[PDB]
């Protein structure tokens, strides 16, 4: 794979934000002697491979034709782990069960499979300490995010450094194989344990192809505004508001409080500012002598998601938005430039105050050694040999 | 990568055309000490691109947006020398050379560019010992299957072993990767130097398209079955844009000129190594020939939603059988009712026999290189 290096990079405390890069190559070759190039990286098959040995990619589902989610399995590097977050009827689950099983066994190569509504996980995270994500039905609320956080503690019990998310909505499992390289590409040119890596894939000049452009765009904006109201200097780094397909280093991933809605995605990017943006005082001694790094890299591959959801459109602005409105960091100005965008299309007329986005603190409070000592007459169950 | 086994290889002469494999996995990764065997084919990183190394990739265009030919080209494995074959006009062609130029540069690779109508060309092929495919005007005719031939030409130049085609009207490069990986793939599990991999996929629009391809399909294994004497399901790339061949293959076979190109070569291949008649080449008849058809993955996604092409698509294939040296007149007849059913004049119904230009093989390579001496710098981006 060959990225552009990116030309610009927003500091900002410790974080640094890198402008947009390109694939020019979906796929360099194999190194030998090569040409020093300034203004591009070649990344190694080899030092790609290394790194995917070391990644979990979640595969979020809940009721997902199953072709597709084959599909998707199909398409991911055979170096990474797999594990699927199941949200599904129980049926489906099943299905989705045999699904990964056949897989697995066929590819030999591991697996994880496990259900958001499950009560053995339920008390995992409860006994380690972690009671947050829990309803009144006394299980893990429906969620992305929650799929998401437990999704996270397998990637954490199971050793592996980097975890990246694909979403399962993806007719094309050639594009599922770029992004997942992309995700090890990014880490690759990182020079710190805590990185973030999101794709995106832009749109240049309809139904759904023109109006969720535009939202996109604003939704970039307001995070683009936020930084601005601290450096005081206007900025255009941010083009990733929204990634769903997006890839973080654990390390980084367990120190970083979630959203739950629309609100993930945009949260983490408020989050680490307000985190490691030098305007409050930073505790985390091993950050403050690596920083972060945040990757933004361009897909050749097309987002093409099935769907048939307008009023998903509306919500996701409006999540971005509020999740901006609300941070610690919003000078006075943002926070009403964003809260004339709302009303002036769709929430609360007077008389808006936004709900403010709910957060899972960090999972760097979970004690591990119990969620261990709590699942183990049951691992076998979410394992798929 | 990984794939399916085919479940069953129909053996007609030397010719073995494999069943269609699904691919299982894109990328199987490195198979580094590992326990192999299952019922599937695992392909090692190493090996698939030790096999690209040896692979030109041959893209034609004809006045096609850039924006897509980048793509195209940013999806094509590095090992793989890339071949634009060009019949845009001027203005585009530049364009494309240009594009092209800085992409290979960038990427420190390889490429080679020509245009069909460029005059240096039809010197050297008749120079070649092979006017065949140059019209009235002077210049080689348009149509997809004279580019074809001429980047044979530049193929059997440039050394490499294998060609493979990728059009370029291809929404997503993810789709030309494990495309080109299939062509691999294919010469890997050959245990010939004589290989054809053909790649396939699976409103009211594209149940057009559907019914004819199997009416193709159908058209080829009756012509088989009407030989062998019994029934076969196995032929499912009767078209077959996306296909390649090792080089020694291709230069054995006649091609074909319309939408006839693709059927022609399977039936070039069942009428030269079939058994039937007088097969003279010591090397095939001791090596044979394997035709893999490899199910792919990623969707055939193209540029395209019209009707003129379905019909005449359906009629070139249908000809290519009707005028085989191995048709029957049980195998011809059922294409006449087909292709009188559909659309075609009901009493004098006699289908174009196809025109056909012979193998690049009685080509004399040596004549063409002293031929474009002065030339291979414009071809080669340098
Ligand atoms: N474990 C779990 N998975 C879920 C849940 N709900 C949905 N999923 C699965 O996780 C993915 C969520 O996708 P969609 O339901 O298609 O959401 P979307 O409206 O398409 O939005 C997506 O794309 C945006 C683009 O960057 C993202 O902003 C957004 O977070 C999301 O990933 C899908 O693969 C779905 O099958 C859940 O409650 N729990
Ligand atoms: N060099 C050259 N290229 C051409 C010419 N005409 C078309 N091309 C290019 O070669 C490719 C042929 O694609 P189309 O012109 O779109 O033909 P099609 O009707 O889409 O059919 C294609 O797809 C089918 C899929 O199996 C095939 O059956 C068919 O042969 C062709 O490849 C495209 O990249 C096109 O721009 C030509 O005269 N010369
Ligand atoms: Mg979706
Ligand atoms: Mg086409
Ligand atoms: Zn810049
Ligand atoms: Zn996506
Ligand atoms: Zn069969
Ligand atoms: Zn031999
Ligand atoms: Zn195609």
């Amino acid at each position: 794979m060959r990225l552009e290096i990116p030309n610009h990079t927003e500091r900002f405390g410790v974080v640094r934000l890198h402008e947009v890069q390109r694939i020019l190559e979906l796929d360099s070759g194999r190194v030998r002697d090569e040409s020093p190039a300034v203004g591009l990286r070649r990344l190694d098959d080899a030092d790609l491979r290394d790194v995917l040995e070391q990644t979990a990619i979640v595969v979020p589902t809940r009721n997902e034709r199953l072709k597709l989610l084959e599909g998707v399995l199909s398409g991911i590097p055979h170096e990474a782990l797999i594990l699927v977050a199941s949200n599904s009827s129980p049926d489906r689950f099943q299905m989705e069960r045999d699904l990964l099983e056949e897989f697995a066994h066929l590819t030999e190569r591991p697996a994880l499979i496990f259900h958001q509504k499950d009560p053995a996980l339920a008390e995992a995270l409860r006994a380690g300490g972690y009671p947050h994500p829990i309803g009144e039905d006394g299980l893990v609320r429906s969620g992305k995010a929650e799929g998401m956080i437990l999704a996270l503690v397998f990637a954490a019990l199971s050793g592996r450094r980097y975890v990246g998310f694909i979403d399962a909505d993806n007719y094309f499992p050639g594009a599922v194989w770029e992004y997942v390289r992309a995700y090890a590409a990014g880490f690759l040119m990182a020079k710190t344990p805590f990185a973030m890596v999101r794709i995106l894939w832009r749109y240049k000049p309809g139904v759904v192809f023109r109006r969720y452009g535009r939202v996109s765009e604003r939704n970039n904006r307001a995070l683009n505004q936020l930084i601005g109201g601290v450096s005081g200097f206007e900025t255009d780094v941010v083009k990733t508001a929204n990634a769903g397909e997006h890839a973080m280093s654990l390390g980084l991933a367990l120190r970083l409080p979630l959203a739950s809605g629309y609100a993930v995605e945009p949260q983490e990017l408020v989050s680490l500012l307000e985190l490691y943006g030098g305007v409050f005082p930073l505790e985390d001694e091993e950050v403050l002598q690596h920083g972060v790094e945040i990757f933004q890299i361009e897909t050749r591959n097309p987002h093409l998601h099935e769907n048939k959801g307008d009023e998903h459109i509306r919500d996701m602005l409006l999540a971005c938005l509020a999740t901006v409105y609300h941070s610690k960091l919003a000078t006075e100005e943002v926070r009403q430039s964003v809260l004339e965008e709302l009303q002036a299309a769709g929430a609360l007329a007077p008389g808006e105050e936004p709900p403010p986005p709910v957060l899972y603190p960090p999972l760097s409070s979970l004690d591990l050694q119990a969620v261990r000592k709590a699942l183990r007459g049951h691992f076998s169950r979410f394992r798929v040999p």
